[PDB]
């Protein structure tokens, strides 16, 4: 599992990944990430990569 | 645009297009779309596709 302040790649409206910052890890298997733009998804752990 | 009951490719969670039934047509440029599931979203007229 990624953990809180980290950088991971995340899926958004356009089908495309980009770099999201890790603000909340959820007990239920959930992130929560925040895009460069401020924009906040909550996402599975299956559903966003490394960033590197 | 598309029109209600058409199909088209919409984007989901995974990052991944899969089939989806326009079945509204929102003035702000938005579907509402169904995938096979039932599982409804709102979308953006640019972040769909043509299914064929």
């Amino acid at each position: 599992e990624f953990q809180i302040n980290e950088q991971v790649l995340a899926c958004w409206s356009d089908c495309r990944f980009y770099p999201a910052k890790v603000t909340a890890v959820n007990k239920d298997g959930t992130y929560t990430v925040k895009f460069y733009d401020g924009v906040v998804q909550t996402v599975k752990h299956i559903h966003v990569k490394a960033f590197s």
